[PDB]
């Protein structure tokens, strides 16, 4: 029921808060398969872009298609964005070496990315021992939000200056897939801007 989810939760949740969490996105079996697909690429070789239709990246493609389907079902009711495209999936490994990520904005200079979309692959993850908590600071709010990189969790937020985020140090290696959805007008203007100067 993606139509229920998008329209009843994601959209109003995003328009009010700029951040939306969807736990238990694909289920245990589906998630661990995506987890296993990532672990395979890490070890063998076969921060890298995955198109979605490679050998050993099928369930990654399902995730992406699922991700996409939810975006479709929002019916262009996320802000006033015309999402007509996205990046490839960034499959990254995040070491457990007690280093955290400095507070940043994902899209600071209007390159076209309007929505950050992140899926976490950390089974039985316990931030109380392992760390790696995401702190987001909604630009014009009295509160900030700590968010665990929990298994089978899907996280949406505005990529722009509204959501600066840092990640606390972790003491165990982490896996997450990230996708950025483009606004049509914004992405168009950035392309011409680059070429025109
Ligand atoms: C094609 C076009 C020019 C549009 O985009 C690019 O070329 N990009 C997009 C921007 N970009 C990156 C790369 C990396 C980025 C990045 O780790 C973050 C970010 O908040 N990371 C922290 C983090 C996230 C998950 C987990 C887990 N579990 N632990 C820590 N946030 C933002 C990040 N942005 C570099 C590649
Ligand atoms: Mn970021």
């Amino acid at each position: 029921p993606a139509l229920k989810l998008a329209l009843e939760y994601i959209v109003p949740c995003m328009n009010k808060h700029g951040i939306c969490v969807v736990d238990d996105f694909l289920g245990k079996e589906t998630g661990q398969q995506i987890g296993d697909e990532v672990r395979a690429l890490h070890d063998t070789g076969k921060i890298t872009w995955i198109e979605g239709k490679e050998p050993g990246c099928e369930t990654i493609g399902l995730l992406m298609s699922s991700m996409d389907d939810l975006i479709r079902h929002c019916n262009g009711k996320l802000g006033s964005y015309k999402i007509n495209g996205r990046t490839k999936a960034m499959v990254a490994c995040y070491p457990g070496n007690g280093t955290g990520y400095v507070r940043h904005v994902d899209n600071p200079n209007g390159d076209g990315r309007c929505v950050t979309c992140i899926y976490y692959l950390n089974k039985d993850w316990d931030a109380k021992v392992s760390g790696g908590i995401l702190r987001i600071f909604p630009e014009g709010k009295a509160q900030f939000a700590d968010i665990e990189p929990k298994f089978d969790r899907l996280l949406f937020f505005w990529s722009d200056r509204r959501n600066p985020h840092e990640v606390q140090p972790a003491y165990a290696t982490r896996y997450a897939i990230t996708v950025w959805y483009f606004d049509a007008d914004e992405r168009a203007r950035a392309k011409v801007k680059y070429l025109t100067g």
